[PDB]
């Protein structure tokens, strides 16, 4: 997250770290949102390649512990069968993880409100992205959970020439653009908190940013519209 501020530890308990073997070390990836005690719910693109993942929940500070962790490997990986890695702007950017056990739920670990389906938010909606990701473009990763106040830009307006253009589409959702405040490397697959009648909801999956930078002016974070895979999402879950 860049020009972010640091997030309460208990703020977004179903934030979750994606993580992936290195050598002999784990080192964080992308992010996620446990959507079950043994689901979690992440971007496609997060696990292209080939690696061994685990989810780390109740996680706050990634180089500290924080007496609040609880690491669990990933059992099955189910990616959108629309993806495509060649076309992130064609979308599908979604994929359910399977948990090799269930998570314990408490006030660092909770499971993520999703909207209902079909659920489109207004221009300039209340959006909070959160992310472990670049707090600078080309930076390093936050060592400690950020958030970033992030207004949704409605399709009419992200998909204008000034814009994303074509680049995105309606199962897309836009927030930022502002050139001060977005996800980064690193944030994407994590969630994008919107206030929907008194509550947080998860509106969306961080896809991508611009080949540019992570902030720039009229180049909104995108994100996978959650609202647009419920009946997948139920679907998987049911038959898995
Ligand atoms: C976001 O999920 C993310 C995280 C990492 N570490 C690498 C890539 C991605 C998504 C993406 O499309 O960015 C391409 C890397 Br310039
Ligand atoms: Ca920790």
């Amino acid at each position: 997250v860049v020009g972010g501020t640091e997030a309460q530890r208990n703020s977004w308990p179903s934030q979750i770290s994606l993580q992936y073997r290195s050598g002999s070390s784990w080192a964080h990836t992308c992010g996620g949102t446990l959507i079950r005690q043994n689901w979690v719910m992440t971007a496609a693109h997060c696990v292209d390649r080939e690696l061994t993942f685990r989810v780390v929940v109740g996680e706050h500070n990634l180089n500290q512990n924080n007496g609040t962790e609880q690491y669990v490997g990933v059992q099955k990986i189910v990616v959108h069968p629309y993806w495509n890695t060649d076309d992130v702007a064609a979308g599908y950017d979604i994929a359910l993880l399977r948990l090799a056990q269930s998570v314990t739920l408490n006030s660092y670990v909770q499971l993520g409100v999703l909207p209902r389906a079909g659920t489109i938010l207004a221009n300039n909606s209340p959006c909070y992205i959160t992310g472990w990701g670049l707090t600078r473009t080309n930076g390093q990763l936050a060592q400690t959970l950020q958030q970033a106040y992030l207004p949704t830009v409605d399709y009419a307006i992200c998909s204008s020439s000034s814009y994303w253009g074509s680049t995105v589409k309606n199962s897309m959702v836009c927030a930022g653009g502002d050139g001060v405040r977005s996800g980064c490397q690193g944030d994407s697959g994590g969630p994008l908190h919107c206030l929907v009648n008194g509550q947080y909801a998860v509106h969306g999956v961080t896809s991508f940013v611009s080949r540019l930078g992570c902030n720039v002016t009229r180049k909104p974070t995108v994100f996978t519209r959650v609202s647009a895979y419920i009946s997948w999402i139920n679907n998987v879950i049911a038959s898995n």
